[PDB]
C-alpha cells in the first residue's frame, strides 16, 4: 500500500515533527510507499484567492470562489501546487494528519490546506457526500498533540469532551469527503512530559502502524438513514425516526438526537 | 462603547462584504466607534512563526511557540503588525466576527489571526481561564454566512446539530478567553436567497446592533464548578460532580457530561 503523511509544524526539533519521522519509518519497514507533506517546508500558502486559478477566470466582475475553483478542477487550470497534493492524495491509501492542537481546531495553515485542495467534485459532491464520498476507499486518522491534559479533556474537565472537538474535523472534514476515520492518535500534555515516556510514546506509535489497515474506523451515521434531497431538506427518514424513539443513546456526536452522546464516539471504535 | 469588526473574505461583492457594511453603519449610528480589521484587504499574514518573536530568543536551539511568544510579549518583542491587533482588542468593547463558513470551522486566514493574536497571558492564562479571562468584560459575536440550509444542520440533519460545531469557537477560542459570547448570527443558504430576503437579512441584522450590548449571553458551565489546579486535574468539584448526578440534562455542549444537551446552547441565550 502507500501513505501520505500531512505535517502541520515549523519546527524540526518538535516531538510532532519526531511523530512524522517515527510513522514514516514505521511505514517503510510495513511494505508501505511513504510520500509526505511538510506544510511549512513546502512553503505553502494556506490562504484561498483567485489565485488558485491559473489562467483567466470566466467571472471575474464577480468572483465566486467555489464555483470558479470547480471549473478550474475539471479545466486543469488549478495553480501547481494545488495540484501536486491532488495527485498525492488519489495516490495515498492512508492519511495521517500529524500536528499540534492549536485554538481547538487544526493549525492555520492546515485548516488553508483543506480549503484550496479539497476542491468541489475532486473531493465532494452533494450528489455523494459521506458513505458515498470520493476518498471511501481511504482511511485518515489525526494524531494531535496538546498543552493540556486528557484529564482536562475529559467530560469532567474544563475544557469539555474531546470528542466533540474532534466532531467538526473527523466528520465535516475527513468523512464528508469519503474518509474512514481511524481512532486518532492523541497525545495529552506534550511538553510536561518526561524523555522516557516520550520514547514509549514514539515506540507505542510504531506499534500501532503495524496493523493500521487491520482496524475498525470511527462509527458515524451512515448515509442511508437520510432522505438525500433538496425537497426533503437533508434530514432524517421518517422511518429511520421512528424506529430511535425507544432507542437509550444518539447515534454520533453531530447526531445526538438531543440523546446521550455514546462514549468516545469519536475517539474509540466499535 | 467601542467595536471591532473582523472581516474574513476576499470580494467586495460577497453577502459578508455587504454585511460588515450592514453592521458599520448600524453601529455608527447609534454613537459606537467602529474599527475594521478587513484580513483580506490587509493582506493578513495567518502563519505562527518565529518571525513573530521580533529580537532574539531565550532559547533559539529548542523553539517552543507557546513560552517564546509569552515572553515577547512580556518583553514588548511581539511582531509590530501583531500588536496594531491586540491594541484594537483592548481598545474594543464588543467584537464581531463576520466570515463564511468553510469546513465546519473559520476560514484559515482567521484560524491564523487567533494563533497569532490571542497570545498567551494577553488573552488567556492558565490563572485566569473562563469567567476569569482577561477578556472577561468584553463581549464577542459570531456571523456566519452557510452554503448549506438550515436543516442539515439541525439535529436531524446529515450535517449534525450546529450547536455542536459551534462549541469549538464560542467557548474554546472565545469564552476561553474571558469573552461572553452573544447569540451567533446565522444566516443559512446565503446562496440561494431571493433579493428581498436578502434585503431582510440585512435589515434584520441592523435592527438587532440597535441594542446588542443588552442581550443576555449564551449559558456556559462557569470554572467555579471545577477544581482549577494542576494537582485535581481541573475536573469539576466533587460537590458539583455529586449534584449532578441526578440532572436529565447536561450543562454545555462540552459539558453535556453524557446526559442530553441543553436545546440550542450554543445558539440561544436563556
Ligand atoms: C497557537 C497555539 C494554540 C494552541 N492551542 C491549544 C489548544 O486549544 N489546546 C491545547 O490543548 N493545546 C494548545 N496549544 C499547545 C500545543 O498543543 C502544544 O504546544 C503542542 O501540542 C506541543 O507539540 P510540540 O511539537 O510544539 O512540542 P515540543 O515542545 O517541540 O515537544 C515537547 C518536548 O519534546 C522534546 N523532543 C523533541 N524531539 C524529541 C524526540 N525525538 N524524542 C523525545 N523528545 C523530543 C522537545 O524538544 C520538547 O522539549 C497551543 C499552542 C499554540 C502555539
Ligand atoms: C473552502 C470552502 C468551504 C466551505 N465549507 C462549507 C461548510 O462546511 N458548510 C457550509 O454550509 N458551507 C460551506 N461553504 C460555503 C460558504 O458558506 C459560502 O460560499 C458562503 O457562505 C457564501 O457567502 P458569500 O458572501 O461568498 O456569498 P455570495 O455569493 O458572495 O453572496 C450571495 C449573494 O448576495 C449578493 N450580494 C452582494 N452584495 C449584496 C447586497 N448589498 N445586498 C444583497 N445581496 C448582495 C451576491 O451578489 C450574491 O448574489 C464553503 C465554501 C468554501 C469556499
Ligand atoms: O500549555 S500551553 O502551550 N497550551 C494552550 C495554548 C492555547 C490555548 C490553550 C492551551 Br491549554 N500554554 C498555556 C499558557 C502557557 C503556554
Amino acid at each position: 500500500r502507500r501513505a501520505l503523511i500531512v505535517l502541520a509544524h515549523s519546527e524540526r526539533t518538535s516531538f510532532n515533527y519526531a511523530m512524522k519521522e517515527a510513522a514514516a519509518a514505521a511505514l517503510k519497514k510495513k511494505g508501505w510507499e511513504v510520500v509526505e507533506s511538510d506544510l511549512y517546508a513546502m512553503n505553502f500558502n494556506p490562504i484561498i484567492s483567485r489565485k488558485d486559478i491559473t489562467g483567466k477566470l470566466k467571472d471575474p466582475a464577480n468572483f465566486q470562489y467555489p464555483a470558479e475553483s470547480v471549473l478550474a478542477y475539471k479545466e486543469g487550470h488549478l495553480s501547481p501546487d494545488i495540484v501536486a497534493e491532488q495527485k498525492k492524495l488519489e495516490a495515498a491509501d492512508l492519511v495521517i494528519f500529524q500536528f499540534p492542537l492549536q485554538w481547538f481546531g487544526v493549525p492555520a495553515i492546515l485548516k488553508g490546506w483543506f480549503e484550496r485542495v479539497f476542491i468541489g467534485e475532486f473531493a465532494y459532491t452533494y450528489a455523494a457526500m459521506y458513505d458515498k464520498g470520493p476518498f471511501r476507499s481511504k482511511k485518515a486518522v489525526l494524531s494531535i498533540t496538546t498543552g493540556g491534559s486528557g484529564s482536562m479533556y475529559s467530560l469532567q474537565g474544563i475544557h469539555g469532551d474531546m470528542n466533540v472537538i474532534l466532531w467538526p474535523i473527523q466528520s465535516g472534514i475527513l468523512h464528508f469527503c469519503g474518509f474512514q476515520v481511524l481512532e486518532p492518535q492523541l497525545t495529552y500534555s506534550i511538553g510536561h512530559t518526561p524523555a522516557d515516556a516520550r520514547i514509549q510514546i514514539l515506540e507505542g506509535w510504531k506499534k500501532r502502524l503495524e496493523n493500521i489497515w487491520d482496524e475498525t474506523p470511527l462509527y458515524f451515521a451512515p448515509s442511508s438513514l437520510f432522505d438525500l434531497n433538496f425537497q426533503a431538506g437533508f434530514l432524517m427518514k421518517k422511518e429511520v425516526q421512528d424506529e430511535e424513539k425507544n432507542k437509550k443513546f444518539g447515534l454520533s456526536v453531530g447526531h445526538h438526537l438531543g440523546k446521550s452522546i455514546p462514549t468516545d464516539n469519536q475517539i474509540k471504535a466499535r
